[PDB]
C-alpha cells in the first residue's frame, strides 16, 4: 500500500455480520440434513473418544456447536464440555436439547453460549485453556476471505488455537475441496457427517475470481417429512457458502496458527490418509497437538 | 377441463429489467474505457466499410449503439444509420454527440432510439429491413440465460436477424470466451475495442454452476483523469456480466437465428480465423449474410 | 360448465414475516428499556395478582412473553404459567433466565415456547384452555393492518380469546393512542411498563394515510451503560411500529373477539378509568371475563 | 480527542442521491399526468409572459425543466432559455422534443443540461446571471430535510436565487400544503399544472415525526391509454415525496435566500391571494424580484 492511511472509515456499509444461518431455514431442518445423529456419530465416535482419552482430555470446547450433535455425545461420554457458536438459530436447538435432559447431571453441567471465531479470545475466556477443541462438520470453511488476504482465516484459526491448553488437542476439519474444485461438483449423498435420505439435492457453485477459486456455494434441497398429502411432497431449500480450502494450504494455515509449536496430522474420513490413495475422502480431519 | 394456455412457468427467474448500465457509472466513463475512439475505429474500419460496400449496403441498424462509437463512424462515412440501445444512460451520450454536430447534414438524419433485443421486433419497425445490422463490442454476451434454456438468447438473436433484409448482412461479435473460461482471466489491456491506458484493472469472475460455465463477471477499474491533486489519483469502478458463449455454440446459435438461410463466417480480430492458429483473438466477429 | 382463474388477492408484495425484533437490537437492550423490573412490576403486581386470585386462576398463558418480565413474576407467585412469543430473540432471554433458576421447582415447570397470535390456535394447543391470558406492555399494537381491513387484528384477537377457559380472564392492554394521535408525540419517560433513566429519547412518527391514522412509529434511544470512557457516552437505537388503536375501537374489537360472551372493563394505568378524568393514562388495560 | 467540529457534520446515514425520478416510470407517463400541455399552459401563460415582459426579461433559466413544458413555451415565445434538471429521465423527453423541432431556429438555440439545485452554482455558470428564473410545478418541495435542519432547503434556495441577475425575477411555486396537512388529503383532479382525465387516483400520506409534519407522499395512478383490450384497462403507478412547506415558512425561506434584497409577493393560482379568501388555491406562486 502506498502512502499512509490516516482516514479510513467506511462511507458504504453493505455487508455486516454475515451469519449464513440467520435466516433460520438451515437450522429448522439441520436434523433432517444430518439424518440419524446416532448413525452419524457411530463413525468416528470411537476414534474421537479414543484420541481424547489417549491424551487425557476432560475439558472440551466445541467452537462449531451447531445443534449440539458432537457436543451432546461428548457430554454423554462423561466429558466436561462447553459449546459455542455464532448462530443463535442453531444453538437454539442445542439449548432445547439440554433443557430436555436437564435432569441428567451430565447435561446440567453442559455450557452453551454464543461466540465467534473472529472474537473467540474475548467471547470465551479460555484462561487456563481446554484439553481439547473441536471444529468438525466443515464449519470453518464458512469463513470468507473478503479482506483480500486470508487475514480473517489466520485470526480465527489463531483464536481457536489459543483455546488449546499446552499438550492439548485441536480437531478441525474441512470438506475435500481439492476434489470439489477439480470436478466442480460436491460428492453426492452418503456423507459421514450428513447421511439422510431426506436430502434430495445439493447443487454446487464454484466462483473463481480472476482464475483463483474464491468460493464454493452449495444449494441444498431437503425434503421435510410430509409437507403435503400423498402425491405431493414438500421440500426446504437453503444455501451455504464456503471458502474452498485446498488441503496443503489448510495444513500450512492451521499449523501456523500454533506458531509451529504443535504436532500435525490429517486423516481422510477418520482413516489414515496418504496422497494418491485409492479412497477419496469427503472430509479432511486435521489433528493438532499443541506442545508449547 | 384442465385450463387455458400459458408460456412461462412459476419457477423460472423473470428478473427485473436488468439494465446493467442503469447505475450510469459505466456510461460516465465509457469514453475513458474505450480510449481513443479514432485509434479504436482505425482497426476494422477498413474491413467493416469494405464489407458494407462490397454488399451495397446503405441502410444500417446498430443494435448495440452504446455511446455511438461505430454508429457515428458509419454516419460520417455516408451511411444511413439508425441506432438503438436499451440503456438510456449510454444512448444519452450518442444523442449528446448528434446534437453537437447537428449542423452536419449527415448527423441531422441520424436516428437514435431506445430498444431491446428481446423486443426489437416491436421496438424497431424494420418493415423492409436494413441492408446491414451490427452488434459489435461484446454487447450480446450481456444477455443472461436465466430461463434455464438459451431461450432468451434464441429470441433476441432471432429478432436481431429479423432486421436483416434478404441479401443483407449481420455483424455480431463476442469476446473469445473459449480462452477466458480456459484461463479464468480475461486478456490484459491492448484491446481492439477498448484500448485506453486509463483502465488500470479488469478482474474476472467465472461462475460455473453444476460444472457448467454460467457467467463471467468483469470488474473494471478506470482512472478518471484527475480525481485528485498530484500524489493522489482517483478511479472509477463498475462491473458488467456476460454469458460465456463458446465459439462453436454461438456459431450454431446465430446461424439458427436465420433459419439456416444465410452464409456464415467468423474472423479472429477482423482477420481470418483458423482453429489452432498461433494468434489468439480477443473477440470473434461473426459475419452472416441472409439469403432467403 | 366448468371454470378457471388464478390467485393473488393482494396488490403489493408486502414484507414477509415481519418480526420487528428479528434484528435483535431491541432484545439486547430491553432490560435497559424496562429499567428496574422489580420497580416496574411493583405497580399492578397487587392488582394483577388480586384479580387472578379473585377468579381462582392457576393456569396462566402469556402471549407476549417478551423477556419474561411478567411471566417470571407469575411463576414466582406460584402460578402455572406457559409463555409464548413470536420473537426468538426476546424469548432467548426468558429462556436464559429460566435456566439460571432451573433449580427452583417453580421455574423447572415454567413452559416457554415460540408462537404467533395469527396462528396461536395451532401453536399452543389450549385444549381445555387457560384460567387467564395476559398480553401486557403494548404488544398487540404491533400487529399491522396491511390487509386493508382489521382482519389480522380480528383473527389474532380471536385466537387469543380462544385460549381463555370459560369463566377465565384476558388482560390485554395498549398505549393510549387517543392521546398520541392527538399530540403527535408519545408521553416522555416515567412509564409504568418502562421506567429507565437509560432511555434518553423516544421520537414518535405518525403516519396517517389518506386522513386516517395508519401507524405510529417510535424511535428509541437507550444508553448502554458504558459504551465509552468518561467524556464519551454510547447509545443503542431501535425502532418499533404500532397500529394506533383508539380506545373505543379496541373495546369493540376485543369484545367481539369473545362473541359478546364476556364481561368487559378497562382501567387507566391499572386504576379506574372514567372518560374526561383529569389523569391521562399512558396505557389502557382491558380486562375481559369469558362467560360462555 | 482531536476535533468534534471539523468541516460540517459527519453523517453516517447514506451517500446516494436520491433522484425520485430515477426509476423512470413517472417520466414515461408525465405527459399523461399533465394532460393537455396546451390547456395547462393556457392558464398563467398570459401572466408569466406579461410578468417576464414587464420586467424586460430575455434570458430565462428553468431549474425544474422536467419534460420541457414551460421551457418549450418560453422558447416558442421568443425567449432565450436554458433548462436544467437533475433527472436525466425527465430531461430525456425535453431533449427528444428539441430534436424534433431542431429545424426551428428558436429551438436550435435552446439549451438543455443536467443540474442539481444543491450544486447549481457549479452546474450552471450564471456568470452575469439570468433575467428570470422559474421553478414551477411543485418541484422544489421534492427536496427533503434529512439533515434535521432546513439547511439543504436554504442552500438550494440560495443557489437558485444566485442565478437571478439583479433586477431579475424568480418564480418559484409549491402546492398549498397548509391545506393538505390540514385535511390529510391532496386536492382531487382539476389541477392547473396537471389536468388529465388519465390520472385516476392520487393517494396522500402524511408523515409527521414527533408532532411535526415531515413529509407528504403522493401515490399516483395514471391510466396509460390502452394497456388492455376493451373490458380490461391498464394503469401505471408511481410515488413522489415532498416536504410540506407551509406558506408562511416558504415566504420566509425564499426571501432569506435573497438576503432580503428583493421584492416578494405571492399569488394563489396565479391570481391575487389574500389570506381568508374564499378560493383555496392548489398552488402558491412566489414572485421575487432581486434588487441588490
Ligand atoms: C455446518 S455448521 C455445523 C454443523 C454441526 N457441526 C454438525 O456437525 O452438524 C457450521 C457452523 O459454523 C458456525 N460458524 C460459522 N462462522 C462462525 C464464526 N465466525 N464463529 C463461530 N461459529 C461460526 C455456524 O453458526 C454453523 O452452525
Ligand atoms: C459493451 S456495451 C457497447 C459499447 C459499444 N458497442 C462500444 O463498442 O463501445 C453493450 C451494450 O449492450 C446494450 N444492451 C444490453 N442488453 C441489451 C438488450 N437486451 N437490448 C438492447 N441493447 C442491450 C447496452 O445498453 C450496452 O450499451
Ligand atoms: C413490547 S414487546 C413485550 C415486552 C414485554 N411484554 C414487557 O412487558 O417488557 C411486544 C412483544 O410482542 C411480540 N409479538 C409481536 N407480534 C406477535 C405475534 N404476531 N405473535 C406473538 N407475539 C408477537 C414480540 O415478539 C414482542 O416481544
Ligand atoms: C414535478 S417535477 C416538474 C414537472 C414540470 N415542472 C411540470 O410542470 O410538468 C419536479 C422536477 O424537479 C426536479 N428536481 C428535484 N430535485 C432536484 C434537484 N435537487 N435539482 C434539480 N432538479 C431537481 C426533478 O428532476 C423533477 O423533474
Amino acid at each position: 500500500v502506498d502512502s499512509v492511511y490516516r482516514t479510513r472509515s467506511l462511507g458504504v456499509a453493505a455487508e455486516g455480520i454475515p451469519d449464513q444461518y440467520a435466516d433460520g431455514e438451515a437450522a429448522r431442518v439441520w436434523q433432517l440434513y444430518i439424518g440419524d445423529t446416532r448413525s452419524r456419530t457411530a463413525e468416528y465416535k470411537a476414534w474421537l473418544l479414543g484420541l481424547l482419552r489417549q491424551h487425557g482430555c476432560h475439558r472440551v470446547l466445541d467452537v462449531a456447536c451447531g445443534t449440539g450433535v458432537d457436543s451432546i455425545m461428548l457430554v454423554e461420554e462423561g466429558f466436561s464440555v462447553t459449546s459455542v457458536d455464532a448462530s443463535d438459530k442453531m444453538l437454539k436447538y442445542a439449548l432445547k436439547e439440554r433443557w430436555n435432559r436437564r435432569k441428567e447431571p451430565a447435561f446440567d453441567k453442559w455450557v452453551i453460549e454464543e461466540a465467534n471465531w473472529l472474537t473467540l479470545d474475548k467471547d470465551v475466556p479460555a484462561g487456563d485453556g481446554f484439553d481439547a477443541v473441536i471444529c468438525l462438520g466443515n464449519s470453518f470453511a464458512h469463513l470468507p476471505d473478503s479482506k483480500g488476504d486470508q487475514s480473517e482465516h489466520r485470526l480465527a484459526l489463531k483464536n481457536i488455537a489459543s483455546m488449546v491448553r499446552p499438550g492439548g488437542l485441536l480437531v478441525i476439519d474441512h470438506r475435500n475441496y481439492d476434489y470439489i474444485l477439480s470436478t466442480g461438483c460436491a460428492p453426492p449423498g452418503k456423507n459421514i457427517y450428513y447421511k439422510s435420505d431426506l436430502t434430495k439435492d445439493i447443487t454446487t457453485s464454484v466462483l473463481t475470481v480472476n482464475n483463483k477459486a474464491h468460493m464454493v456455494t452449495l444449494d441444498y434441497t431437503v425434503q421435510v417429512p410430509g409437507a403435503g398429502r400423498d402425491g405431493a411432497p414438500g421440500f426446504s431449500k437453503f444455501r451455504l457458502s464456503y471458502y474452498p480450502h485446498c488441503l496443503a494450504s489448510f495444513t500450512e494455515l492451521v499449523q501456523e496458527a500454533f506458531g509451529g509449536r504443535c504436532q500435525h496430522s490429517v486423516l481422510g474420513d477418520f482413516k489414515p490418509y496418504r496422497p494418491g490413495q485409492a479412497y477419496v475422502p469427503c472430509y479432511f480431519i486435521h489433528v493438532l497437538k499443541k506442545t508449547g
